[PDB]
Formats: C-alpha cells, structure tokens, sequence
C-alpha cells in the first residue's frame, strides 16, 4: 500500500565517498578499488573557469597536488590521469568498502538515486531521472560536485553519473564514470541551455499503473486509442513519443493490472486533454514521470 | 540550485537491519548493541491477529522460537520481552555496526526518512511525514513490518518510528521505539479509521520560502495577514492552525529571504483562495507539507 518517490539504500555509495582538494578547490571524489574519480574541474580556479585549458592546467599538478582524504584520514595519491571530463587518481590503498560495481550510461528517461555530497560527507538522497534533454533535475549547491547517482541491482551498484555543474537556469549537468558529459554540456563557466524538457511518456504510464495498483482509479476511462493516436496528442503536449519498445516494457504492469497499455493510453490521453479538475492521483496534482517501469515493479514487489 | 524531498543517508541504519522470524511469520528487526527491536506481532499467526492477547500468546513462547539473522548469519538470542508494542529481543553479540543513536517520539508535521525492508534486506529509502491524524503514508507492503523512520544529527540517529500496519485505506500506523502507537491505532486486525488529514501549514511555509530561495517566485503577492484572519482561512481549507511557535521557527527563511512570515501567509492564503491556476512551484502542482523548517534549512544549507 502507498507509492513513494523512493531511492535505492545508500550505503554502499557512502563508503565510497571521499573530499578532493586541489589548490582553494574542494569537491567529492568516488573511491573504489585503488582509484578515486572526481571531476577534472578541482584543479581549477573560479578565474580558470571561464575558459579552460585543462590539459595544460593539469600540466601544472602533480599527485601531491592532489588531497584525498577518507573520512578523516589521507589517501596517498601515486599516479593521476584525465578521462575525458573526469580526474582518475589512483591511491596506494583500495577501499575496503569497494561494492561490486559497474559504470553505466545511461537513456533519458532512466531514473537514479543520487547522494549528495560536501566535503566527501553525505547530506541526502534523492531520486532523479535523466531528462530528454540531457539534464537532471536535482538539489546540488557549491561544493557538490563530487556527488554521484546509481542504481543498485542486488549487491551491485552501476553508477551512472557524477555531478558537475548547475545551468543558469538552475538545472543541472553531469558525467558518467568515463567523464562524458550527458547531452552538449561542457566543463565551463559559459552560458549553456538546455532544450525543450519533454515529459516521459513510458514513465507516466508506469506510474498511472502504480496509481491502480495502489487503488487510485478515478481517471480509468472508457477508451483505447492506437500508438500513432495517441502520439499526435504526445506531440502536442511536449510528451515523448511512445513507441513499441516501450509498450514492451510496460507488458507486466498491464498483464498485473489487466488493463491494456493503449487503454492505459486512451486514460492519458483524455487526462492531457481535460486537466486533473482539482483531483490528485497517487497524492500529485500532476503527471509524474520519475518511475519507470522497473521502477514501479520493484516498489510494488518488495525487491531487496 | 533545486529543491528534493530528501531522505537521510541510510548507511548507519542499513547496518541495523535484521531478519526476525517467530514460527511461520518473518518481519524486519532493529538490533542496536546488544538488543533486537521488532513489533510484538511477530508471535502472531493471522488467525491469532483478529483478537490477539499477546500477553498470553507470549507464554507460549521462548528465546529459541525467535530466529534473528543479521545478513546470513544467526544471533543468539539469550531473553525477550515486551515492552508496548514491540519486542525486544536480547542477543549474545552486540551490533558492531551500531551508531550512536537516541529513541524519539515525534510530534505530527514532522518529517523522518523510512528504510523500508522486507526480509532483514533494504529496498529503499524515501522521506515521511508523521501526519496530523497520527499516520504516515509510506510505502509498505506485507513483510515490511520491521522498517524503521529516523532522523540523523551528524553521526547520531535518531529512531522515531517503526512500521507495524496498514489500515484499510492504505495509509499506514506503527509505534515509536518504546512500542508505543502513533495515534489510537492498535495492534489487531480490525477496522480502524484515520481522522483527518489536515494539511501541516508551518511545512508549507517553509516549503514556499525553499521556493523563493530556489526562483520559484510568481506566488508572492502584495499582501499580509494576521495570525487570526490566517488562520480562519486554514480552518476553511482544512490546514493546521499556525501559532507563534511555528512563526518562530520561520525566522531563519524569513531573515534569509526578507519575506516576513505573515506575508508568506498572506501569500498562501492567496493560493488557498485563487488556486495555482496550472502553475507549479518547485514542480508541484499541489502545495507541500513534508518538508519542516529544519528541512528546507539543512538542504538549502547543504548540512552532512
Ligand atoms: O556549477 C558549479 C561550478 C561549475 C561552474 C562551471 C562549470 C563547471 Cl563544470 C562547474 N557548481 C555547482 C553549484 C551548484 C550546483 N551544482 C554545481
Ligand atoms: O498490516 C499488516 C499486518 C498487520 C495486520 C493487523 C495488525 C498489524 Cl499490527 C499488522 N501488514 C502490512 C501490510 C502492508 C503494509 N504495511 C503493513
């Protein structure tokens, strides 16, 4: 009973958290195994910033540059080298936290925790999703920059983010473990923007499912619609595009509610077009679109 | 930059989790030094909830009919006892992993973070608040018994809720950690209904004050209000009455925004009464109560 806005359990990444400094720079770095990623923005200043060269900033950094400090002890730091828009420092001790882990990147659409950092110490854990556009919608002041985001499958922990910047328009930009920036975003203070921030169709259809399992049934209504129908309206109301893949994926939460996912369109459908009329579905007067489909079946299966 | 409903980090109270199984019924245990804490209907078969005497049901128990599994590995258990509504179960080992910790009982309007688990095992984290009829609505399923709501202070957790019941409307009922309920719920498979859940004004008003911190402006209008004509307006619209206590601890967001707590209120009271009229603030169409004052301070501060 009931469906929250739930992260993953965060411990597993908060034994992996340590503080990066590099000359006045202090950020968050992610330890794991022998090698402590942060982003390659702490060897600069605020004046560095506006135009970067950081091959030829790092020139001036050598491993003692570098201080790596694990809760309240030092990390030696024997080697350093830049992926990308990421820094890979590698200490001469592996963390003895180290989960088992991957690094993944991923789609927009897909959703993750993140733990918010300051100094390597957590503040909190939130749930956000990769927009269409390549930004995260998150909670991130200065200094959060080491922070990271993941999914957890079991024991495993797939990092998928780091966080480096916030936009001007206060939505932000980050890496995956490789140091790539998700969309056109570049490690620079120069005015980005983002584009049009899309709603994610398969991920409000996923929670529509949530809100009927859950027995918030009061927008099921009495239409189907066909996917090129349906898309006409997406189109109109800044929705993705639905598209067969997604009609796949959302398969067990039709087959568990036993209402087909174009019913479940039709239902969508009419709520884009008529309003919610002061209603609330699943406590939100809008359309949440920060669950996926795994997402919703994980939550309303119990999976530990 | 962004606003989150923000869970503590769950590191230190994963470390707690335990499995608790009394004949066929298996729920979730906190084990904090040398004690294992669970609801006392662990003894129960669903027969035995319909009426239970748990006094008497207890009789017929032992210390070896309680199975304690921290990880995959069994806890000895050398006593038990009951204490409210919870069990605590006294083993041979203390937990190492046990933080420092308090046990609190707190006042509706406050807000705590849940690690919900089933099995001993963590599915994840996501933020509450105690609701003015004395429920909470998380996200439980049958199993989810064990899990526990908290609050951390730097390194110390504060344990305010464990998770006992769902009531038939599908919000949710448990007790603090010395057994004793939120509310008038009890322990038994009957029908109990929940009073009204008014909206928790002062966490609105703080949540309005994140807003402006974070942009979201277009609601400040150009009035004020009295804590009286206020509050005749929060009857009308089923929110708790403000006092000059929760005006006090809206002093920090006011002195950090220049917006004087009794123009916020005349600001909501002008939502109350106009509607948000398809806008957002901070990406919701509804006004939120689950944040405190403290919440929206330590986020916007970015306290770890
Ligand atoms: O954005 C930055 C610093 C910065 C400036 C320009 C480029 C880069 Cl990569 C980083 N810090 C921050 C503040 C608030 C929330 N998230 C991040
Ligand atoms: O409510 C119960 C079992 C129960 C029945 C009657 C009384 C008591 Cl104390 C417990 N389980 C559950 C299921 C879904 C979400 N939260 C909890």
């Amino acid at each position: 009973s009931g469906f929250r806005k739930m992260a993953f359990p965060s411990g597993k990444v908060e034994g992996c958290m340590v503080q990066v400094t590099c000359g006045t720079t202090t950020l968050n770095g992610l330890w794991l195994d022998d090698v402590v990623y942060c982003p390659r923005h702490v060897i600069c200043t605020s004046e560095d910033m506006l135009n970067p060269n950081y091959e030829d900033l790092l020139i001036r950094k050598s491993n003692h540059n570098f201080l790596v400090q694990a809760g309240n002890v030092q990390l030696r730091v024997i080697g350093h080298s830049m992926q990308n828009c990421v820094l890979k420092l590698k200490v001469d001790t592996a963390n003895p936290k180290t989960p088992k882990y991957k690094f993944v990147r991923i789609q927009p659409g897909q959703t993750f925790s993140v733990l918010a950092c300051y100094n390597g110490s957590p503040s909190g854990v939130y749930q956000c999703a990769m927009r269409p556009n390549f930004t995260i919608k998150g909670s991130f002041l200065n200094g959060s920059c080491g922070s990271v985001g993941f999914n957890i499958d079991y024991d495993c922990v797939s990092f998928c983010y780091m966080h480096h910047m916030e936009l001007p328009t206060g939505v932000h930009a980050g890496t995956d473990l490789e140091g790539n920036f998700y969309g056109p975003f570049v490690d620079r203070q120069t005015a980005q923007a983002a584009g049009t921030d899309t709603t994610i169709t398969v991920n409000v259809l996923a929670w529509l499912y949530a809100a009927v399992i859950n027995g918030d049934r009061w927008f099921l209504n009495r239409f189907t619609t066909t996917l090129n129908d349906f898309n006409l309206v997406a189109m109109k109301y800044n929705y993705e595009p639905l598209t067969q893949d997604h009609v796949d994926i959302l398969g067990p939460l039709s087959a568990q509610t036993g209402i087909a996912v174009l019913d479940m369109c039709a239902s969508l459908k009419e709520l884009l077009q008529n309003g919610m009329n002061g209603r609330t579905i699943l406590g939100s007067a809008l359309l949440e679109d920060e669950f996926t489909p795994f997402d919703v079946v994980r939550q309303c299966s119990g999976v530990t």
